[PDB]
DNA sequence: GACTTGTACTGGAACTCACGTGAACGAATGTTTTTAG
């Protein structure tokens, strides 16, 4: 499963203007591209990527026949991505000394996406654009952009300088002050909005994004993302009753995909290390002993008991692999998620497609949330996998239904600790200063605030939706190195931190009531 | 002052626990190529 992407990109005197105190928006839109370029690359994914900058002093693209379609340029032309797009990128692309508007560039890129993919075959198509909307244009020629986006299927996504004192990328704050937008930035948003809700309706709102919104929200990945495989089994309720259903991995911890491969100071290749482990006595001759000649064991408490592997395979636990049946059902309130266990947390559909089991699923899991239940069943991924119980209960949005399913502990999983009570010391009991110290720090901090006359919370400091910040530093410091191999690792970019630090606001009401509870609260290090 | 014996103190190592990283095998599924009917 392959896609193409173009990234059209305004590289026009206007993108240079740098507001004081505010980066400018060429700066954000390369960093944008560049954390784009660098995920597509060091993922090792088979997407091809294509660039073209509208504004440059040359013109370099197809529909350069007259006077029609200046200044836009192909840099790039639809082929997988390397280290070179991420060198022009950081140093050999300037800001151009021409203005020109996003329409002949987007359609360019339209052009680019049809002739490119001629001979390959994709299975979605994608364009993003980068633009200030600070220029001249035509709408002479929408219509037809339109039906040629809507007939070739291809997806569509801005990114602007604005969404629709202190500045900081990235910094879940407000990027573009709503004072001092030009009279065509107007015009450009408006027709963007009208595109946006021509071609996806009115969910094409949401696709509007900004550079520092974008640098933390993985936006830019959302429509070439691969789905997950499905498991597919048959939930049981009895001896009789089975609803054929699929599970797929909600939410899995993402790791590091690449390894590092151990290699020689003096000369760069793995192949002049080896890496070997041998097994010796327990005497002074260190006497070697050959892997054959080695048998698995257990301690029994100071007796050692030995163990064949043959033997366990023989003994071990075995029952019938790949099932998914409901051992019962309990109460909600008798499931705490302080319990939950595992790594992994399953979402359980129908099956493909058949409306049979949609229609069964659909009512088992309207029946628990009436009732306020939910079933405890048994999980195994494969004969060799070990059983486990868990605890799946519905899960219904406006949009879809389905069972979340999440591991339960069994009886030696649990500690048994004792820990001292806190609300009966009469050492540790708080004042009633203290007390009113604290409810205010907790008030000056709230990360939640309410709507006007709605009654619909909303989240400040939405963590769920940052990017994990290890991957990105993992990034920028290959590249750095790939392209600098005689310097040291750079510093972890500015925005980073902004997107992992809370609104500014929160930090400056906060100030004061900190200062009260240092006041009143006297710590001493031992 | 030098040796021996007995008692008390104490920081380092052994052990355990928990997590992260990387490598290998097999199960289950899906997909592609080749060959007999």
């Amino acid at each position: 499963n392959k896609a193409a992407v173009v990234l059209c990109m305004d590289v026009g005197f206007t993108m240079s203007n740098s507001i004081p105190g505010i980066e400018s928006p060429f700066e954000q839109a390369k960093k944008v591209i560049t954390m784009f370029v660098q995920r597509q690359v060091f993922a090792e994914n088979k997407d091809e990527i294509a660039l073209v900058l509208f504004g440059t002093d040359g013109t370099d693209n197809p529909l350069s026949g007259g006077d029609q379609y200046q200044n836009i340029t192909v840099h790039r032309h639809l082929m997988l991505p390397d280290f070179d797009l991420l060198e022009d990128i950081e140093s050999k692309i300037q800001p151009g000394s021409q203005q020109a508007d996003f329409l002949d560039a987007l359609i360019v890129s339209m052009d680019v996406i049809q002739h490119e993919t001629i001979g390959k075959k994709f299975e979605k198509r994608h364009i993003e654009i980068f633009t200030d909307l600070s220029s001249r244009f035509s709408k002479s020629q929408l219509d037809i952009i339109i039906h040629s986006l809507k007939k070739c299927d291809i997806s569509l996504q801005f990114f602007l300088p604005f969404s629709l004192g202190p500045f900081r990328l990235g910094g879940h704050g407000p990027s573009f002050p709503l004072k001092g937008i030009t009279e065509q930035q107007k015009e450009g948003l408006e027709i963007v909005k009208m595109v946006m809700i021509s071609l996806e309706g009115e969910d094409g709102l949401d696709e509007i994004y900004s550079f520092s919104e974008s640098l933390r929200k993985l936006c830019v990945f959302k429509k070439i993302e691969r789905h997950s495989i499905h498991w597919p089994c048959r939930l049981t309720i009895g001896s009789n009753l089975s609803i054929r259903i699929a599970a797929y991995k909600s939410i899995l911890q993402e790791r590091v995909k690449k390894t590092w491969t151990v290699v020689d100071a003096k000369t760069l290749k793995k192949e002049d290390i080896q890496k070997e482990t041998v097994y010796c006595l327990n005497d002074d001759d260190e006497t070697e002993v050959l892997k054959e000649d080695i048998i698995q064991g257990f301690r029994y408490g100071s007796d050692i008991v030995p163990f064949s592997k043959v033997d366990e395979e023989q003994m071990k636990y075995k029952s019938e692999g790949k099932c998914f049946s409901v051992l019962g059902f309990c109460k909600s309130s008798q499931v705490q998620r302080r319990f939950f266990m595992g790594n992994q947390v399953l979402k359980v559909f129908a099956a493909r497609d058949d409306e049979a089991a949609a229609v069964a699923l659909s009512s088992l899991i309207h029946a628990l949330d009436d009732l306020d239940m939910v079933a405890i069943v048994r999980y195994a991924y494969d004969k060799r996998a070990n059983p486990q119980v868990g605890v799946a209960f519905p899960h219904i949005k406006h949009n879809y239904e389905c069972l979340v399913y999440v591991q339960l502990p069994f009886m030696e999983d649990l500690r048994q600790y004792m820990f001292s009570s806190l609300k009966n010391s009469k050492k540790y009991a708080p004042t009633e200063a203290q007390l009113n110290a604290v409810d205010a720090l907790i008030d000056s901090m709230s990360l939640a605030k309410k709507d006007e006359k709605t009654d619909t919370l909303e989240d400040l400091f939405p963590t769920t939706k940052i990017p994990n910040p290890r991957f990105q530093r993992l990034f920028q410091c290959l590249l750095h190195r790939a392209l600098h191999p005689r310097e040291p690792l750079p510093p972890i970019q500015q925005h980073i931190w902004n997107m992992l630090n809370p609104p500014a606001e929160v930090t400056t009401k906060s100030q004061i009531p900190l200062s009260k509870i240092k006041t009143l609260f006297p710590l001493i290090e031992a």
